[PDB]
């Protein structure tokens, strides 16, 4: 080990240098011979420094000594080599395990960096690098590496650093007619988190035309099969971007002039790998009142007869492909749910006909459904029940905490799909179709469940919903909801 004044010393070495090598840069700016000795110790002294990181407890003395300003300055360097070696140790210094160590030592230090806007400075670092130069394709690497360890300390930068160039650059690399590759793979990954909860920068994606980037790379997978586990973990990537971005009314426009309903329509049709995914994405695209003209699309260019196979049958691929039949059901349901909810005109009758062909055959389905979810609800409530039943033996007050144990229990249960199956009951029985009330009706009272447990679904769906957004939506929403029981 090394002490604080030995530490000491080594920064003030590297300040002479990084100094002296500035001055003979600008001063003998011709003649390499008369400064690169001046760089060697510079690059070596920054590779020496990477020990600091061990000790994260002495932080404010990079700070304090000017050495993160300096250091910054170098990542503007005339020569790759002193960028990245700066870079390789803005990594080591910033590596979340260092910096959750000492607090004291990692707040002063983002605070330093934010303040330098590091973002927008490894960002003109990388506008310079060339990936064909291994070293510099490293650098890349590592840069990426640096905006991730800073984004999982503190989240909030990424609104800034995304705005500072970082997303254009993301896209633009993404983009690039370069072939598959592991900085590829890392993009990806460092996007999608950039998106994470964060509408100021799923805009800011939209505006840059974004989403044409994500759908054609995308479009690799329509037909084919990705090579490898890598470049199957980029498409996941780009999807989960994808979907993040949806998560903002503003892109569903977006994503509908891109001709996005096709692609996911078409990959639904191939039944490749990507086929989980893309089920996703419709169900995102089209969930809310911000999906109406993304639904009415969907049936113009045939989406129905692509939907309705997958809610009479689950895939068979489900041991190998990793997305659950719950799951499948979770969103072709949410789906259904949403084109009830928005469609209007020619493709809602068109919708409301898959209900009477043949024999009313998905009405049979979606109560099949409804009986799956709703016991494994019962059991899940009862055990529930029982539990505080148990509580109450044992003298252990229920509190909040409790009660979100219950509650995730029950969305394990199937509480979504089951609110879902319900409310598309009940808008189907609203479409003044006796065929339809009949056969609900018929099904419903002959077995063990009733008209009366579904109302109650739809109460408690109601309540809770539009959770997401404003006062006033949340009210009109709980209106026409509750107006569906009217007539059922």
């Amino acid at each position: 080990m090394l002490d604080e004044s030995s530490v000491k010393k080594m920064i003030l070495t590297f300040e002479k240098r990084s100094y002296k090598n500035q001055e003979l840069r600008i001063k003998f700016p011709d003649n390499p011979e008369k400064f690169m000795e001046s760089e060697l110790d510079l690059n070596d002294i920054i590779q020496e420094m990477h020990v600091v990181a061990t000790m994260p407890d002495l932080y404010h003395l990079l700070v304090e000594l000017n050495a993160v300003q300096s250091l910054l300055g170098l990542l503007g360097h005339d020569n790759t080599d002193v960028s990245i070696a700066v870079v390789d140790l803005l990594q080591e210094l910033t590596d979340i395990d260092t910096l959750h160590e000492s607090e004291e030592g990692a707040e002063v230090l983002i605070d330093a960096l934010v303040d330098g806007q590091v973002v927008a400075l490894l960002v003109q670092n990388l506008e310079r690098l060339d990936e064909s130069v291994k070293e510099e394709a490293d650098g890349v690497h590592n840069t990426l590496a640096i905006v991730e360890n800073m984004a999982e300390f503190r989240p909030e930068m990424c609104t800034e650093g995304a705005q500072q160039g970082l997303l254009q650059w993301l896209l633009k690399r993404l983009k690039a007619k370069m072939p598959f590759d592991a900085n590829k793979l890392y993009c990806s990954e460092v996007l999608a988190i950039l998106l994470q909860d964060n509408d100021e920068n799923r805009e800011l994606l939209g505006e840059l035309d974004g989403i044409d980037v994500l759908l054609q790379q995308l479009s690799v997978f329509k037909r084919h099969n990705p090579s490898t586990a890598e470049e199957q973990e980029m498409m996941e990537n780009l999807f989960d971007s994808l979907c993040s971005c949806l998560m903002l009314s503003s892109n569903r426009e977006r994503f509908l002039k891109g001709e996005g309903l096709q692609l996911m329509n078409l990959m639904l049709r191939e039944k490749k790998i990507s086929r989980s995914s893309a089920l996703k994405v419709l169900d995102h695209a089209m969930i809310g009142p911000e999906g109406t003209d993304n639904c009415h699309k969907f049936v113009d260019i045939l989406g129905l007869r692509t939907i309705f196979p997958l809610f009479m049958k689950s895939p068979r691929k489900i041991k190998k492909v990793g997305t659950t039949e719950k799951e499948h059901e979770e969103h072709v349901c949410s789906i259904l749910a949403s084109l009830l909810r928005n469609l209007r005109g020619q493709q809602r009758t068109r919708l409301l006909n898959k209900f009477t062909e043949n024999d009313s055959e998905k009405v049979d389905r979606l109560m099949e459904l409804h009986f799956k979810y709703l016991g494994a609800m019962q059991v899940a409530d009862k055990k529930i029940e029982g539990e505080k039943h148990d509580m109450v033996r044992r003298g252990e007050i229920i509190d909040n905490d409790t009660e979100e144990e219950f509650y995730l229990r029950r969305l394990d249960a199937g509480l979504f799909v089951l609110q879902h199956i319900c409310y598309i009951m009940a808008e189907i029985c609203n479409a003044n179709v006796p065929q339809i009330r009949q056969r609900v009706h018929q099904i419903l009272n002959m077995r063990g469940s009733s008209i009366k447990i579904v109302r109650h679904i739809i109460k408690e769906y109601a309540e809770n919903i539009g959770d997401g957004r404003s006062p006033e939506f949340r009210e009109n929403e709980q209106k026409r909801i509750l107006g569906l029981l009217e007539n059922f």
